[PDB]
């Protein structure tokens, strides 16, 4: 009750919580105009959702401050003490609708994939996550105890974290995209040049919009905008769920930040590992700019 221990479901270790919200979850029915947001998570969920968002007011500042971004944007697996769970909310979210989820696809509602809903997933380098995740699982308190970094570090490298091996998500996800409507973006890619990849997501979605608007999103889902914004910054919450005094959600916001944490001998070690993991994938990792 206390940073539970997580649980297992079908081979994914779980925040309690959420493995009790896949039992309303099934109930779940997917639109057509539906757009999922899929990540491991710590990979730019936010910020996505507040690009995506932005595009869906047509760059509309003021409605995109309607409400939180986690309000916005049902996190269908999500529930904890004192927030609405993601079906509760999403039973308020008017299409068409934007949703975000981290859930393998061993554990994904089968509706998403055949009602064929467009997906944004966003990966980043292991290195830079396994960094936010651990700073994160010590303000997101219904976490387990994160341990030492070390400890972390080996913890993550065998998946065994809230929702498993970021290794068989970015794979699963990639592979998924062949046979399905998968845009697949980099957070590091957003970092070099967030315009760029804008445009991408609006190609993706079908929406044109002129670029004193798409200049003016840049702008308002850059780091420092989005710490400011209390929208999208989780502030809002309450201290007993989210403690931004111990580390704030938004924070740092770069790429290549991993070395300032990583001993040497943990880099050796994790890159060995990550080679053998990642051999027999096209996928290429920047792991800094
Ligand atoms: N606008 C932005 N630009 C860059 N990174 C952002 C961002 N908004 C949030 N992030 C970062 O994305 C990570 C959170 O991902 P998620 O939303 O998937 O939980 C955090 O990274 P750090 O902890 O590396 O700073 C957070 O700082
Ligand atoms: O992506 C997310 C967002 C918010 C969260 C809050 C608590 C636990 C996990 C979470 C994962």
């Amino acid at each position: 009750t206390s940073r539970p221990p997580l649980e297992y479901v079908k081979g994914v270790p779980l925040i309690k919580y959420f493995a009790e919200a896949l039992g309303p979850l099934q109930s779940f029915q997917a639109r057509p105009d539906d757009l999922l947001i899929s990540t491991y998570p710590k990979s730019g969920t936010t910020w996505v959702s507040q690009i995506l968002d932005m595009i869906y007011q047509g760059g509309d500042l003021e409605k995109c401050h309607r409400a939180p971004i986690f309000m916005r944007v049902p996190f269908l697996e999500f529930k904890a003490p004192g927030i609405p769970s993601g079906m509760e909310t999403l039973k308020d979210t008017p299409a068409p609708r934007l949703l975000k989820t981290h859930l393998p696809l061993a554990l994904l509602p089968q509706t998403l994939l055949d009602q064929k809903v467009k997906v944004v997933y966003v990966a980043r380098n292991a290195k830079d996550v396994a960094v936010s995740y651990y700073h994160f699982y010590h303000m997101a308190k219904v976490h387990p105890e994160p341990g030492t970094w070390d400890s972390f570090l080996e913890k993550f490298m065998v998946g065994e974290v809230s929702y498993g091996s970021w290794y068989q998500h970015v794979q699963e996800w990639w592979e998924l995209s062949r046979t399905h409507p998968v845009l697949y973006l980099f957070y590091e890619d957003m970092k070099e040049n967030p315009k760029r990849e804008i445009q991408k997501i609006l190609e993706f979605v079908g929406h044109s919009l002129p670029e004193e608007t798409v200049d003016f999103m840049v702008q308002h889902t850059s780091f420092k905008e989005m710490k400011k914004n209390p929208m999208t910054n989780y502030t809002t919450v309450p201290q007993e769920f989210m403690d931004h005094s111990i580390s704030p959600f938004m924070r740092k916001g770069m790429a290549g930040d991993w070395k300032t944490t990583f001993t040497v001998a943990q880099n050796e070690r994790f890159d060995a590992d990550y080679a053998e993991k990642m051999a027999g994938c096209s996928l290429s990792f920047r792991s800094e700019l």
